């Protein structure tokens, strides 16, 4: 019972399909961008009909840049005009004579799906980088110039979403200590992780080991998902938001030691204010989560990924008699591991037509 | 024409104000860090202002799929509150009296048992992890549950990475020459080798005189003589790594025949610029900062465990002779001459506010 | 009936006789070295046998296609000439007297004295997930003949001389004033209510074999059930010369599932003989021998004088009784607290004849 | 120009033919031993012709069977009456049959993998343990049947060749051989640091190896002398646990280390029979008395074989002995050295028909 999702150009001329809204990068490859565009016959009688692919970083509402184009023609046919996957040939069969097949490739060069849209705390303006599927019309009333009508086209903002990939990184690891001014004795923090790659909504164990040598009372253990942002074109904008935050009941006293798994699961849900942090998608879309982890390729320039997007735990250790009297600095360490979706699974169907446009809330 | 350096916190509650970036560590006393944090007494309402002095010692930097790693020891910890206030410096009214009644003052003092500004960032040749002792003065706001709990806001606060420079003490008495000498015995006949320097205490930029004289009474003739100045670091905190590394050479190649003898004055200069490469090397600052400069030599006070240090640096002269007269395999003698190297001694109304950001090259 | 231990050099010119293998050291003082060379005068012709006592801190291993790595500091070196004699050992002994009879006047007089500041037979070699490298603390006994020329060249004939590896074993002090307890007790708050964890055990010193009774009293005014309590004797070792390297590995272990529920208070007595036999890994710990020898057993606890630089013992090692309570959330995955009490482990306080004649070579197993 | 070895029997009925005395080991595979016998066709009517290859250990003798003997390898073809085809597997079996006439039969015997190479040792005054060694032996022999159903291998119907399995170095190597080894000797508060690197893993019988020393002498003592030593051990691992460690190379360095400095020098060395005068308490491929005999070979033990059946071990090493002034009888009753392991062996090996010289098989002597 596949879902198709269709959009109309306002002159009704063109008429898109895609499979899905959102396309698969598993680092080892990208999903292309397989469609048709049913045409109008008698309306694009002489018309040129094709479809790009865009990828382009924004800044501000000011800037921009292009990362990657593509486009193929759709009508007149071309060539055999027959489909290279069986979700065209079965749309072909389905919609009639007038459907003709496009195939965009993504490379492997490109970042995902990831925008910002700062809070009031803020400084640095709203960004993000964009995949557009367009189907337009182009035209010649006269040989001086091709036009192309805004009213014969049609753009979807579809998603480019990170899946993981076959590997996966070492176990995280991360050992800290301390010597106050004063203390003979050493604060000692080793935390770990179970994994170095999670999917959205799986919980994250962070496995905490405090050995406390010290005189001092360790009064709260504190264990945070930071996601940390940096825009990387035009702007050198820096942002680090908790999206997760687990608080132990636990103290340790002095001349002990303590070890406790704290499980946080970082979630758009979980954050009331959703500006300030890097999203996958617009705030009011019901189907934006959290931007996945940043996957800069081997050779690849980091700055053409246009927002780098990493995740990290900090584990904060609250210290007796230390705040004020021998430190004005915070005790903690951090620990990276990257967010994204899980691994991709390896006659005709039976097809639902709906509007692209994503549901809100 | 005295240039004030100038920070102000995120949230613009708390702006910090300094004489100067780095403050003289001239043996018999160092000169304290006197200034003063200009508020917003709206966005200070309720609060007490405070201005703290560390001096940390670090270990361990960031590597990907290796388990992180950290050690710190606090080495020196003051704090004095602000605002609302509780002797005074003619630089400390000057700026009150020119920049408003929302400035108040500061004085905090350095004890006599602290290392100076050393950092050391590892070669790929290198088997040691990053470390350095750091100094921070510290400006920051509280409210009353902020002392109920352990809580310091991150964006009413402003930090400054200020150096501790060595410098050489006021009324030395004068120096003798650093010197020894050898006698290298081949077939029971000497290859006497005497080292001299003007003296024992050379400033930073100083051209160092290296006095080498060979009296050859073998049947082997001296090939080449080499003269370096070796920087030696010794990590005593957490790790005890080892940094040797030439910051200046002299290839003479000057040959000393059977029963001759030959005197040669040469002159280094050890300079962190005299090298591309300034990963391995003991520096007094970070690496990509303009004002950075090669390591003073420690001094340790009698009485003072070498160990409060964190980071030993000293300098040598090394003279290689390459010897032969077998037939050819030529054999390598080589030696040393300790000195000190530090910044010279010092002697004894109207701003322009500089941001503390120190230049880059 | 004494059993007196002999070993003969290869050119069989040489032989010499100690009292024991091994040699006390009580805090207090140090056995001393009595022993005698009977050497035949026709094979050492106008030469001078000499013996040595050397303490020896080494460092590395010899691994194939690995660069080869070592490090020798000698922490005491002592010399007397034998043959001919002099007065070099002063008054003869007990034991020298009569050796000397039943071996002829073929025999001499030799007496080696232990200084103060010396450690006690300690070495280790490291398990597969160990970082550093085999190192001990070597006590050397060398009987050795020289001529005039010998000393001169750096020739000393391994042929006409003869080592013993002996130990220098702690005992614990004749002058002991009666031991008090050693107890601690912990509050680990748990959402602002006392997990109480008080350990004690009879006394501070335990001797090799002995039984150590650990008393554990839970006093649980938390939310939260102790599932498990675990108490282990660990041996802490610390390399102090060349390379600082940190062994601690469970020697003794005991594992009792017992429930402490809230509102309610848990006293148990667990005892542990931490032994090597207990330990079928005999690397990875610190020995008072080599783990092929069957008289070797684990390393008693370093005893630093007062004013001695710890470093100069060569290796450090220390016991402590780690106990180690698993608490349940409120539940998907529990807690764990632990604590130790430090204790000292030695071997006990010290107390014309028949000989028996003996090799030195070490019984293996 | 082809130098074929040849014995014939006392009786003359028996002729062994080889185209060498010695066969190359090289760790991959062993040359097999490829020969001709040829026959007085009158003396074997009736008998049949065999050839042995027989690798044996002894120690005590080198008569009345008075010695231990262990037997590591026997194999045995027959070339008379003929077998099968009778024809060559080697050109050189093919050249030999031509030039030699019809009466002359083709053998090959093969080495498997997991024998030493000739090892052998007569002891010096100095040493306790006997004479030993690994021999081979190729023995042509003839058997004939009597009336009373027993047959006969007469000795004057045979001949023995003791043929030498020589090491050749394999395609690859081990790593760089390096050492360091420092010292703080009672009393000091600095370290004697000596390190020692040769050019490489494997050397050459007659290779000069380059041993270079890096001297860091911050003591307040004089390293008065360097001595450099090829040192080697021989550990007999059949019957008697007999150990012998000799220097068979040395070379003394006219340079002194004074306090407080270091010296960096590479000393020469080449480990050969020849430079020791001294023949006996030393491994050798073969007897005192033979002028073709070297020093043994660095044994090499193959994964999985037992290192007993290779009844010999022998290995090499670099031992640098450093004298400190004012040390011995004073600081210590120990040597100061380190020791570097090499491996020592012979180098790595690679239409018309030969032109045969016959030579008696007989090792010449040394005269
Ligand atoms: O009319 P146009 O020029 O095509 O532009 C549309 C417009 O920007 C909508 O706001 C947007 O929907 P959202 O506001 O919900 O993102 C839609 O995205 P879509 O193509 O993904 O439906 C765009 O195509
Ligand atoms: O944002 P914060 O909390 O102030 O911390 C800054 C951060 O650690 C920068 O890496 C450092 O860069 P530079 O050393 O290159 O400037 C800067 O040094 P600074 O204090 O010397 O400016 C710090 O202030
Ligand atoms: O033959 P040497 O040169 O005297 O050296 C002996 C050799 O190192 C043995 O391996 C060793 O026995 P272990 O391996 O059993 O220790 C013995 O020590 P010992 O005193 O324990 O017999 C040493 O004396
Ligand atoms: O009479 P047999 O049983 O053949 O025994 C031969 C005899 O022992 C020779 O002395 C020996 O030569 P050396 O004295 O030179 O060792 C020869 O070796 P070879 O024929 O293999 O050379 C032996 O085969
Ligand atoms: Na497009
Ligand atoms: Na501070
Ligand atoms: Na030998």
């Amino acid at each position: 019972n596949h879902v198709i999702f269709k959009k109309i150009s306002r002159d009704k001329s063109v008429t898109i399909y895609l499979g899905k809204r959102d396309y698969i990068d598993h680092v080892e490859r990208v999903e292309p961008v397989d469609g048709v565009v049913l045409v109008d016959p008698e309306l694009v009688k002489g018309k040129r009909v094709y479809v790009s692919l865009t990828c382009a970083f924004r800044y501000g509402q000011s800037f921009r840049r292009d990362l990657y184009f593509s486009q193929v023609q759709v009508f007149p046919p071309v060539g055999a005009s027959g489909a290279t996957t069986r979700l065209q040939e079965s749309l072909i069969k389905k919609l009639g004579a007038n459907t003709y097949p496009f195939l965009l490739t993504f490379p492997d060069y490109l970042p995902c799906s990831v925008m910002l849209q700062p809070a009031p705390q803020d400084v640095g303006k709203s960004c993000g980088v964009d995949f557009e599927i367009k189907a337009f019309a182009t035209h010649s009333t006269d040989v001086e110039e091709d036009k192309i009508p805004k009213k014969s086209s049609v753009r979807l903002l579809i998603r480019k979403v990170q899946h993981a990939p076959r590997d996966m990184g070492p176990q995280p690891r991360a050992e800290a200590s301390w010597q106050f001014f004063m203390s003979d004795k050493p604060l000692r923090l080793a935390v770990s992780l179970s994994k170095e790659i999670y999917y959205h909504g799986e919980p994250i164990p962070v496995t905490v080991a405090v050995t406390n040598s010290t005189e001092k009372t360790v009064k709260k253990i504190k264990v945070l998902v930071e996601q940390v942002t940096n825009v990387v074109l035009y702007s050198s904008d820096y942002y680090i938001k908790t999206v997760a935050a687990e608080e132990a009941q636990e103290k340790v006293p002095p001349n002990s030691s303590l070890t406790k798994t704290l499980t946080l699961v970082p979630l758009l849900a979980n954050n009331r204010e959703r500006r300030g942090i890097a999203l996958d998608g617009k705030i009011k879309h019901e189907d934006t989560n959290l931007a996945s982890s940043t996957i800069i390729k081997e050779g690849i320039d980091k700055t053409v990924m246009g927002i780098l997007v990493s995740y990290q735990i900090k584990v904060k250790l609250t210290v007796s008699g230390l705040l004020g009297e021998l430190t004005s600095s915070e005790v903690a360490t951090e620990v990276p591991f990257r967010l994204m979706h899980p691994q991709p699974e390896d006659q005709d169907e039976n097809f639902v037509f709906e509007e692209f446009a994503r549901q809100n809330l």
